[PDB]
DNA sequence: ACACTAAGGAAAACTTAGTAA
DNA sequence: TTACTAAGTTTTCCTTAGTGT
C-alpha cells in the first residue's frame, strides 16, 4: 500500500488517524497505533481493512495502491462521475 | 490483492504460474508452491512482489487491487494507451 | 510441465503502554 | 489532541517436501 496516498485521501477527508481507524472498524484501544503505522509504512493493512478504509475516505480502494500519479488522478475522478460522464467513458473503452 | 485478477492477467500473458514466479524474482525452488498459494488465495503477496509480478505481466498494479469490473477495465484499457493518447486523457481530467 | 497442498520455522502484523509536539 | 514508537504477542507467510494431472 502506498503511504502517500494514505495520507493525502486521510487529509482532504479531514479526520485523524484515529479517527480514520475507528470508523474503518478498528478496535478503540488499537486504532490509533495501528492507523500510525500504516502511514509511516511500519506495517501494511491487509486488503480487507483497506477496503475499509477505502469506504470511509470515499475513494476507489486501488487509489491507494496506485503509483502512477496520473492514472491515481483519473481513478480519483472516474470515482466522482455521474452516470452519463461514465457511460461516455465506457463507450470510449469498449 | 483480487485472486481473480492476477489469475486473468496472467492467463492472458500466456504462462505458467511457475514462470511467472521465476520471472517475477521468485527462486526457481518455491515459484510454484508461492504463485499457487496466491493465486488460489491462501496468501498474499505484500506489494513489492505484486509491482513485481505486474511488471511480467505488463499491467498497471492498481489493476491487481480494484474490485470494480468497470474501472479495472480502464485500467487496464488506459495501460495500452501512447505518451500523446495519455496527454488527451490528463487535460480532459485536469 | 502444470496445478496444487500441509507443516513449521521465518517474518510480518497486531496489541500495549506509553512519549513528544 | 494528534502523531508517533518500542517491545511483547499473535497471525500470516515462505520454504520445504511432497500430492496428482
Amino acid at each position: 500500500m502506498l503511504i502517500r496516498r494514505l495520507k493525502d485521501a486521510r487529509l482532504r477527508a479531514g479526520i485523524s488517524q484515529e479517527k480514520l481507524g475507528v470508523l474503518a472498524g478498528i478496535d478503540e484501544a488499537s486504532a490509533s497505533a495501528r492507523m500510525n503505522q500504516y502511514e509511516k509504512g511500519k506495517h501494511a493493512p491487509d486488503f480487507e481493512m483497506a477496503n475499509r478504509l477505502a469506504k470511509v475516505l470515499k475513494i476507489p480502494v486501488s487509489y491507494l495502491y496506485t503509483p502512477e500519479d496520473d492514472l491515481a488522478q483519473i481513478i480519483l475522478t472516474w470515482n466522482e462521475l455521474n452516470e452519463q460522464e461514465r457511460k461516455r467513458i465506457n463507450f470510449y473503452i469498449r
